Protein backbone atom coordinates (compact mmCIF):
# COMPACT_ATOMS: atom_id res chain seq x y z
CA UNK A 1 0.00 0.00 0.00
CA UNK A 2 1.97 2.84 1.35
CA UNK A 3 4.91 2.26 -0.36
CA UNK A 4 5.39 1.83 -4.06
CA UNK A 5 7.49 -1.77 -4.08
CA UNK A 6 7.75 -5.14 -5.21
CA UNK A 7 8.88 -8.34 -4.00
CA UNK A 8 12.06 -8.15 -6.16
CA UNK A 9 13.13 -4.50 -4.91
CA UNK A 10 16.27 -4.15 -2.59
CA UNK A 11 14.30 -3.63 1.19
CA UNK A 12 15.09 0.24 1.58
CA UNK A 13 12.31 2.27 1.75
CA UNK A 14 13.10 5.81 0.65
CA UNK A 15 11.18 8.72 1.54
CA UNK A 16 11.07 11.47 -1.01
CA UNK A 17 11.13 15.00 1.47
CA UNK A 18 9.72 17.72 -1.03
CA UNK A 19 10.07 21.47 0.62
CA UNK A 20 6.68 22.95 -1.19
CA UNK A 21 4.48 26.34 -1.75
CA UNK A 22 3.10 27.19 -4.59
CA UNK A 23 4.96 25.11 -7.67
CA UNK A 24 1.68 23.95 -8.48
CA UNK A 25 3.01 23.33 -12.74
CA UNK A 26 5.84 22.08 -11.53
CA UNK A 27 4.47 19.00 -8.86
CA UNK A 28 2.11 17.94 -11.90
CA UNK A 29 5.34 16.85 -13.84
CA UNK A 30 7.41 15.62 -10.79
CA UNK A 31 5.11 13.41 -8.91
CA UNK A 32 4.54 11.03 -12.19
CA UNK A 33 8.41 11.53 -13.15
CA UNK A 34 9.73 10.31 -9.80
CA UNK A 35 7.27 6.97 -9.70
CA UNK A 36 8.51 6.20 -13.21
CA UNK A 37 11.83 7.20 -12.38
CA UNK A 38 12.50 5.56 -8.94
CA UNK A 39 10.40 2.66 -10.26
CA UNK A 40 12.65 1.57 -13.09
CA UNK A 41 15.97 1.83 -10.60
CA UNK A 42 13.63 -0.53 -8.48
CA UNK A 43 13.87 1.45 -4.94
CA UNK A 44 10.74 1.19 -2.70
CA UNK A 45 9.33 5.21 -2.07
CA UNK A 46 6.87 7.14 -1.13
CA UNK A 47 6.81 10.92 -1.80
CA UNK A 48 5.78 13.74 0.60
CA UNK A 49 5.05 16.82 -0.25
CA UNK A 50 5.60 19.29 2.53
CA UNK A 51 3.43 22.09 1.85
CA UNK A 52 4.38 25.00 3.43
CA UNK A 53 0.44 26.86 4.81
CA UNK A 54 1.70 29.34 7.73
CA UNK A 55 2.44 32.98 5.80
CA UNK A 56 6.20 32.93 7.32
CA UNK A 57 9.08 33.45 4.30
CA UNK A 58 9.92 29.89 2.45
CA UNK A 59 11.78 27.49 5.09
CA UNK A 60 12.95 24.68 2.90
CA UNK A 61 15.41 23.52 5.83
CA UNK A 62 12.76 23.54 8.67
CA UNK A 63 10.26 21.22 6.20
CA UNK A 64 12.74 18.83 5.66
CA UNK A 65 13.07 18.55 9.80
CA UNK A 66 9.08 18.08 9.59
CA UNK A 67 9.13 15.54 6.63
CA UNK A 68 12.04 13.49 8.47
CA UNK A 69 9.28 13.55 11.66
CA UNK A 70 6.25 12.95 9.57
CA UNK A 71 7.27 10.30 7.12
CA UNK A 72 6.20 6.79 8.06
CA UNK A 73 8.51 5.33 10.63
CA UNK A 74 9.08 2.65 8.33
CA UNK A 75 11.30 4.66 6.01
CA UNK A 76 15.19 3.71 6.00
CA UNK A 77 16.35 6.63 4.19
CA UNK A 78 15.47 10.18 2.78
CA UNK A 79 15.73 12.22 -0.35
CA UNK A 80 15.57 15.97 -0.13
CA UNK A 81 14.29 16.80 -3.09
CA UNK A 82 13.54 20.19 -4.99
CA UNK A 83 10.15 19.45 -6.83
CA UNK A 84 12.15 20.86 -10.22
CA UNK A 85 14.88 19.39 -10.26
CA UNK A 86 14.11 15.97 -12.31
CA UNK A 87 16.65 13.37 -12.82
CA UNK A 88 17.33 12.57 -16.89
CA UNK A 89 19.85 10.09 -16.26
CA UNK A 90 19.27 6.45 -14.77
CA UNK A 91 22.98 5.97 -13.56
CA UNK A 92 22.51 8.49 -10.71
CA UNK A 93 22.39 6.40 -7.07
CA UNK A 94 18.93 7.08 -5.43
CA UNK A 95 19.90 3.44 -3.83
CA UNK A 96 20.50 3.48 0.24
CA UNK A 97 23.36 6.11 1.61
CA UNK A 98 25.22 3.31 3.62
CA UNK A 99 28.92 5.12 3.39
CA UNK A 100 27.93 8.59 3.97
CA UNK A 101 25.37 10.97 2.54
CA UNK A 102 24.96 11.51 -1.14
CA UNK A 103 24.37 14.30 -2.94
CA UNK A 104 22.41 13.69 -6.46
CA UNK A 105 22.78 17.41 -7.53
CA UNK A 106 26.50 17.58 -7.78
CA UNK A 107 28.08 20.99 -8.11
CA UNK A 108 29.75 19.33 -11.48
CA UNK A 109 26.33 18.21 -12.83
CA UNK A 110 23.90 20.97 -11.45
CA UNK A 111 23.01 23.63 -13.93
CA UNK A 112 23.32 26.65 -11.45
CA UNK A 113 25.61 26.12 -9.22
CA UNK A 114 29.17 24.65 -8.95
CA UNK A 115 31.03 25.61 -5.39
CA UNK A 116 33.03 22.73 -3.63
CA UNK A 117 30.84 22.44 -0.65
CA UNK A 118 27.25 23.01 -2.49
CA UNK A 119 24.75 20.30 -1.28
CA UNK A 120 21.49 21.68 -2.57
CA UNK A 121 19.14 20.50 -4.96
CA UNK A 122 18.78 16.97 -3.81
CA UNK A 123 20.47 14.67 -1.21
CA UNK A 124 20.44 11.49 0.24
CA UNK A 125 20.57 10.14 4.03
CA UNK A 126 20.08 7.17 5.89
CA UNK A 127 17.86 8.63 8.74
CA UNK A 128 20.76 7.27 10.98
CA UNK A 129 23.12 9.81 9.79
CA UNK A 130 20.53 12.31 9.21
CA UNK A 131 19.75 12.32 13.33
CA UNK A 132 23.49 12.43 13.50
CA UNK A 133 23.54 15.62 12.62
CA UNK A 134 20.44 16.99 14.18
CA UNK A 135 18.85 17.42 10.69
CA UNK A 136 18.85 20.92 8.87
CA UNK A 137 19.21 23.89 11.07
CA UNK A 138 15.71 25.95 11.45
CA UNK A 139 16.47 29.34 11.17
CA UNK A 140 16.90 30.15 7.42
CA UNK A 141 13.95 31.99 6.09
CA UNK A 142 14.32 32.35 2.52
CA UNK A 143 16.50 31.59 -0.60
CA UNK A 144 19.54 31.12 0.71
CA UNK A 145 22.52 29.26 3.32
CA UNK A 146 20.52 26.59 4.37
CA UNK A 147 22.63 24.13 2.34
CA UNK A 148 25.84 25.25 3.32
CA UNK A 149 25.19 25.31 6.85
CA UNK A 150 24.16 21.41 6.61
CA UNK A 151 27.44 20.58 4.92
CA UNK A 152 29.47 22.20 7.86
CA UNK A 153 27.03 20.06 9.53
CA UNK A 154 27.84 16.41 7.78
CA UNK A 155 31.37 17.99 8.30
CA UNK A 156 31.04 18.39 11.70
CA UNK A 157 29.39 14.96 12.87
CA UNK A 158 32.66 12.91 10.36
CA UNK A 159 30.19 11.74 7.75
CA UNK A 160 31.94 11.63 4.51
CA UNK A 161 30.15 12.83 1.30
CA UNK A 162 29.34 11.46 -1.33
CA UNK A 163 28.58 12.30 -5.15
CA UNK A 164 28.28 10.65 -8.16
CA UNK A 165 31.35 9.53 -10.15
CA UNK A 166 31.16 8.77 -14.29
CA UNK A 167 28.13 10.77 -15.35
CA UNK A 168 28.72 12.01 -18.98
CA UNK A 169 25.52 14.35 -19.13
CA UNK A 170 27.10 17.02 -17.63
CA UNK A 171 24.75 19.88 -17.15
CA UNK A 172 21.92 18.06 -18.99
CA UNK A 173 21.75 15.42 -16.19
CA UNK A 174 18.89 17.26 -14.87
CA UNK A 175 15.80 19.28 -15.55
CA UNK A 176 15.53 22.55 -14.23
CA UNK A 177 12.23 24.14 -14.83
CA UNK A 178 12.24 27.31 -13.11
CA UNK A 179 11.77 30.64 -14.85
CA UNK A 180 13.85 32.97 -12.77
CA UNK A 181 11.01 36.05 -13.64
CA UNK A 182 7.74 33.76 -12.43
CA UNK A 183 9.50 31.83 -9.57
CA UNK A 184 11.61 34.84 -8.33
CA UNK A 185 13.78 33.73 -5.48
CA UNK A 186 13.73 35.51 -2.07
CA UNK A 187 16.97 36.61 -1.40
CA UNK A 188 16.69 40.01 0.84
CA UNK A 189 18.70 39.94 3.47
CA UNK A 190 16.43 41.54 6.42
CA UNK A 191 18.94 43.39 8.91
CA UNK A 192 20.75 40.99 11.28
CA UNK A 193 19.68 37.94 8.67
CA UNK A 194 22.65 39.05 6.42
CA UNK A 195 24.71 38.16 9.65
CA UNK A 196 23.51 35.00 11.11
CA UNK A 197 23.46 33.31 7.87
CA UNK A 198 27.47 32.52 7.96
CA UNK A 199 27.21 31.47 11.72
CA UNK A 200 28.01 28.42 13.56
CA UNK A 201 24.69 27.19 14.90
CA UNK A 202 25.31 25.17 18.01
CA UNK A 203 21.73 24.38 19.18
CA UNK A 204 19.01 23.56 16.72
CA UNK A 205 17.40 21.56 14.49
CA UNK A 206 15.78 18.12 14.09
CA UNK A 207 15.18 18.37 18.14
CA UNK A 208 13.84 21.81 18.37
CA UNK A 209 11.71 22.14 15.14
CA UNK A 210 8.43 23.74 15.99
CA UNK A 211 5.18 23.14 13.95
CA UNK A 212 1.83 21.21 13.85
CA UNK A 213 0.59 19.37 10.81
CA UNK A 214 -2.98 21.30 9.71
CA UNK A 215 -3.99 18.79 7.36
CA UNK A 216 -2.66 15.89 5.98
CA UNK A 217 -4.07 14.70 2.16
CA UNK A 218 -3.93 11.81 -0.30
CA UNK A 219 -3.07 13.17 -4.03
CA UNK A 220 -2.83 11.30 -6.94
CA UNK A 221 -1.45 13.25 -10.24
CA UNK A 222 -1.83 11.26 -13.17
CA UNK A 223 -1.90 7.42 -11.76
CA UNK A 224 1.60 8.89 -9.46
CA UNK A 225 0.54 9.11 -5.96
CA UNK A 226 1.66 10.76 -3.12
CA UNK A 227 1.12 12.53 0.71
CA UNK A 228 0.56 16.41 1.46
CA UNK A 229 1.03 17.51 4.51
CA UNK A 230 -0.22 21.18 5.01
CA UNK A 231 2.92 22.22 7.69
CA UNK A 232 2.78 25.60 10.14
CA UNK A 233 5.77 26.48 11.14
CA UNK A 234 6.28 28.39 13.89
CA UNK A 235 8.44 31.31 14.42
CA UNK A 236 10.47 33.05 17.54
CA UNK A 237 10.38 36.44 16.12
CA UNK A 238 12.78 37.07 18.88
CA UNK A 239 15.39 34.56 17.54
CA UNK A 240 14.72 35.41 13.98
CA UNK A 241 12.84 38.59 12.62
CA UNK A 242 13.87 37.73 9.34
CA UNK A 243 11.28 35.41 9.16
CA UNK A 244 8.28 38.10 8.45
CA UNK A 245 6.92 39.91 5.21
CA UNK A 246 6.98 37.42 2.53
O1 LIG B 1 8.59 29.56 -2.71
C1 LIG B 1 9.16 28.48 -2.77
C2 LIG B 1 10.55 28.37 -2.64
C3 LIG B 1 11.14 27.12 -2.88
N1 LIG B 1 10.36 25.99 -2.93
C4 LIG B 1 10.98 24.64 -2.99
O2 LIG B 1 12.36 24.67 -2.67
C5 LIG B 1 13.14 24.29 -3.80
C6 LIG B 1 14.37 25.20 -3.88
O3 LIG B 1 13.98 26.53 -4.20
P1 LIG B 1 14.56 27.19 -5.55
O4 LIG B 1 14.18 26.32 -6.70
O5 LIG B 1 14.08 28.58 -5.70
O6 LIG B 1 16.16 27.16 -5.35
P2 LIG B 1 17.23 27.10 -6.55
O7 LIG B 1 16.56 27.01 -7.87
O8 LIG B 1 18.05 28.34 -6.46
O9 LIG B 1 18.10 25.91 -6.41
C7 LIG B 1 12.19 24.43 -4.99
O10 LIG B 1 12.48 23.62 -6.10
C8 LIG B 1 10.89 24.02 -4.37
O11 LIG B 1 10.82 22.62 -4.20
C9 LIG B 1 8.98 26.12 -3.04
O12 LIG B 1 8.26 25.15 -3.21
N2 LIG B 1 8.38 27.36 -2.97
MN1 LIG C 1 15.01 25.83 -8.57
Amino acid sequence: EHWEEDASWGPHRLAVLVPFRERFEELLVFVPHMRRFLSRKKIRHHIYVLNQVDHFRFNRAALINVGFLESSNSTDYIAMHDVDLLPLNEELDYGFPEAGPFHVASPELHPLYHYKTYVGGILLLSKQHYRLCNGMSNRFWGWGREDDEFYRRIKGAGLQLFRPSGITTGYKTFRHLHDPAWRKRDQKRIAAQKQEQFKVDREGGLNTVKYHVASRTALSVGGAPCTVLNIMLDCDKTATPWCTFS
